[PDB]
């Protein structure tokens, strides 16, 4: 069951929470004044999502939020990570404020605080207002720094007297990779793609604009709001572990290149004020250059680093070669390997990419500790999924997820006990929800949602957390 885990097993004041995102749980997608996001358009196109499903209703947290807050309190959590939908506040992304949308987030924030749950609020979670994509070209346009800063400024002004823990973005790497390299997520851009694109250049432009936008929003917070509000702003980055397949110089170099192209892409700017040297060396003029002023704005602009952690891969490499650029992915010059000594690195959850590898959690956390001066880290996503078509009772008896959290949290504890500066941990997700391309066919919740009736039922993993987290 608990395997020796409890509040006592983690540092004093360590924060435990659950996480959702706006489009994945709110519903009321075209109601309450909300304007469309790029995901509304994408999900409404036949063939784009499993079963042609979409987030129109999702879990209907918009109507049920007091139920869900009551539930998280009953499970002994300290905090809730959620996102504000930009197009719920500004239907066109700029200009007119939707007061009904503002009222929803006020109501949610106020109820959280009433119930003793700390809000950790993300400003952006893949849901760019569609109007901004069409008018400006979204994250390809450097003007996004201004547009995002004005949106952030409004949120700081309106909610920041109560909200003290912000994040700007969720997983800029995934937007760059899936939206602009592979072209499998909105705006579906890539070298071969019908929408246009260039997999060798656009991912780097987009990443750069996320970094500049984050920096501009934080500078606005620090200069205009922080003295009065006394809160913090971070950023959420995905990081999955890479382990050299062998101890060869080439395999070790490959694993390190992968780390640099994956997490270094953002952390070297945010902590050290420059892109990783290897990215400079290999990507050359396709990697934008920060001016000294921009680099100084970006360096130190995250008060904490959210890390989204799921899995690990073995990496194989060879000698670096001169090659015609094709894509961000190809630029790494690495070979993924998912077995060693005839054994898979771990069993898979429902998602094909999700190998259950608890030691990857230690790997990631220790790596950031040792390489980047031990910055304050919050694990802002960790969890696993069940498949579609199970019975209610099969969903509830989620013994594999219980094992997942016990093992991964044991590994996190190992890193923390060795000195890693981890301040909190958030389980993805409180609720089964809309899993992007997988629609409702992937179930990540510690709480089961019946998508016919919308009823919530805590799974065994929810009660595991309740027991572990009891005060
Ligand atoms: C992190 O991962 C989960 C599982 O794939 C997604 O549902 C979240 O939106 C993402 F932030
Ligand atoms: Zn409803």
């Amino acid at each position: 069951w608990l395997g020796g885990l409890s509040r006592a097993a983690f540092p004093k004041r360590f924060v435990f929470g659950t996480v959702t995102s706006a489009y994945q749980v709110e519903g009321m997608a075209a109601s309450g004044g909300r304007g469309p996001s790029i995901w509304d358009a994408f999900a409404h196109t036949p063939g784009n999502v499993a079963g042609n499903q979409n987030g129109d209703v999702a879990t209907d947290q918009y109507h049920r939020y007091k139920e869900d807050v009551n539930l998280m309190k009953s499970l002994n959590f300290d905090a809730y990570r959620f996102s504000i939908s930009w197009s719920r506040i500004f239907p066109d992304g700029e200009g007119r404020v939707n007061q009904e949308g503002v009222a929803y987030y006020n109501n949610l924030i106020n109820y959280l605080l009433q119930k003793g749950i700390t809000p950790y609020v993300n400003l952006y979670h893949y849901d760019l207002p569609l109007a901004l994509e069409k008018k400006y070209g979204g994250w390809l346009n450097a003007k996004m720094a201004d547009l995002f800063t004005e949106y952030a400024d409004f949120c700081f002004k309106t909610f920041g007297n109560r909200v003290k823990h912000w994040f700007t973005f969720n997983e800029p790497r995934i937007v760059a990779l899936l939206g602009y390299d592979q072209g499998t997520n909105p705006p579906k851009r890539c070298t071969k793609c019908a929408a246009g694109g260039n997999s060798a250049t656009e991912p780097y432009i987009v990443a750069h604009n996320f970094l500049l936008s984050h920096a501009a929003a934080v500078a606005r917070y620090r200069t205009k709001y922080q003295a009065a509000q006394q809160g913090k702003v971070g950023i959420v980055l995905d990081f999955n572990w890479y382990e050299a397949l062998s101890n060869s110089t080439e395999d070790q170099a490959a694993a390190q290149r992968a780390r640099d192209f994956h997490i270094g892409w953002y952390l070297d700017p945010l902590i050290n004020g420059h892109y990783p040297q290897i990215m400079q060396d290999l990507v050359k003029d396709r990697l934008p250059k920060f001016t000294p002023e921009q680099a100084r704005l970006v360096k130190g602009s995250a008060d904490y680093i959210g890390i989204n952690q799921y899995t690990a891969s073995y990496m194989k490499g060879q000698q670096l070669m001169q090659q015609t650029p094709t894509s961000y992915s190809a630029d790494w010059q690495v070979t993924y390997v998912f077995a060693k000594n005839g054994k898979p690195i771990g069993p898979q959850a429902n998602s094909n990419w999700l190998y259950i590898v608890p030691w990857g959690m230690y790997g990631c956390v220790n790596y950031i500790k040792q390489k980047y001066g031990n910055p304050t880290v919050v694990i802002t996503e960790n969890g696993m999924d069940q498949p579609a078509n199970l019975s209610r009772d099969q969903y509830l008896r989620d013994t594999t997820r219980v094992h997942f959290y016990r093992s991964y949290l044991t590994q996190l504890k190992k890193a923390i006990d060795e000195g890693a500066n981890v301040a909190g941990y958030f389980a993805w997700s409180l609720l089964d929800n809309f899993e992007w391309l997988s629609g409702y066919t992937s179930k990540f919740g510690i709480v089961y949602v019946d998508f016919n009736t919308l009823e919530r039922h805590p799974k065994a993993s929810a009660y595991w957390f309740r027991d572990m987290l009891k005060h």
